């Protein structure tokens, strides 16, 4: 569609913001708040509807991991609850295949999930599928050619450079080539025939480097780095360019939004969020 939606996130506490950015004119709209604050969620779109999945509500009076699935309709500017997942999943990743939402990994307290489940909007039902070979929280998830990829994360002991791919007709996960960088809390997306991994935390520093996996060659190659180091960033694709939103650079919760042009291999700053934040969910759909 036409707008980049950012939902939730964190600054001092988990946030309820829903704000939509219009690349064609630089404007930001503040829309209906989430019913429950959440950071560490993921966003996706199915059938023009925006979905917010998992996360946690970190507040002064609690830390509650979320199993929730909530649906925002831009025509109504209203959120509606959907069926909840089998388990809470903070620091989640999600991907959409053939109209179904895959929820991957994430945490529930000290439980680091390898489990994966699939939502069918037409039935308002979740079902578990085969689990990953690795437990992954802060996991980047992307879909390319109707295969599901889980990239990096944290397994409960180590941050990971490993990645793996889910083959739905076989209900099976297989490792792919590992990245050249350990990345947890990175932004992962697909552009053309490559899976991009931008930023994240490597155990020592937040990262500005960006690398992409070419599914034809099975190799990871670095591209131009972002202007800002960032972990727990939001990421999406809009008209053939990658947009990264917010995150944490080790000093500040960023309001910076950067845009990658793959033809020129350059990043530029395109706008600022209305306030700095990390751990947002991001997706693109029609204006409301
Ligand atoms: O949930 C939480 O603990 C916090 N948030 C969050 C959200 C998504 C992913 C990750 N994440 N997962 C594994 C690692 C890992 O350090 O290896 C991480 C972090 C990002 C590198 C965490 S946050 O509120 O947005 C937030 C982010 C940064 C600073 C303060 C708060």
């Amino acid at each position: 569609g036409r707008l980049i939606y950012t939902a939730g996130g964190y600054f001092r506490q988990s946030l309820s913001y829903l704000e939509a950015y219009n690349p064609s004119n630089g404007s930001w709209l503040r829309l209906a708040d989430l019913q429950v604050p959440r950071s560490g969620l993921a966003g996706c779109v199915v059938g023009g509807l925006l979905y917010a999945v998992g996360g946690r509500n970190n507040s002064p009076d609690g830390n509650t991991d979320s199993s929730a699935l909530d649906c925002y309709n831009p025509m109504t500017n209203q959120w509606s609850p959907c069926a909840s997942m089998s388990v809470p999943r903070n620091r989640i990743g999600v991907g959409v295949i053939d109209g179904h939402i895959y929820a991957v990994g994430g945490s529930h307290g000290c439980i680091h999930h390898s489990s994966v489940e699939r939502y069918e909007p037409e039935r308002d039902e979740w079902h578990l599928v085969a689990p990953m070979l690795t437990r992954r929280i802060g996991v980047g998830v992307a879909v390319l050619n109707r295969l599901l990829y889980a990239v990096g994360g944290f397994d409960g002991t180590n941050r990971l450079n490993s990645a793996e791919c889910y083959y739905p007709e076989r209900n099976e996960w297989r490792m792919i080539t590992p990245m050249n960088t350990i990345r947890s809390g990175a932004g992962v997306c697909v552009l053309h025939n490559c899976i991009y991994a931008a930023g994240g935390y490597d155990g020592q520093d937040q990262l500005n480097s960006v690398e992409r996996y070419d599914v034809e060659t099975e190799t990871w190659t670095f591209v131009a780095p972002m202007r800002h180091h960032r972990s727990a960033l939001g990421i999406t694709v809009h008209q053939g360019k990658i947009y990264v939103l917010g995150g944490y650079d080790g000093h500040t919760f960023l309001d910076s939004v950067e845009c990658y042009d793959p033809d020129s291999d350059t990043w530029s700053e395109v706008t600022r969020m209305t306030s700095g934040r990390s751990g947002v969910g991001v997706a693109v759909t029609m204006e409301p």
